[PDB]
This record gives structure tokens, sequence and C-alpha cells, in this order.
């Protein structure tokens, strides 16, 4: 495989981190 077990998760915590840096914090 090209991608870790990890992916979707790693996509998600992506996702989630830059919503919290595109919003602020809270």
């Amino acid at each position: 495989s090209m991608w870790s077990g990890m992916w979707r998760r790693k996509l998600k915590k992506l996702r989630n981190a830059l919503k919290k840096k595109l919003k602020g914090e809270k």
C-alpha cells in the first residue's frame, strides 16, 4: 500500500486542525 493504516483519521485530523486554524480556536 502507498497509504499507511492511518489515513482517513489523519485526513480528519487535518480537516479539524485546518478548521481550527481557519476559525480561531473555539
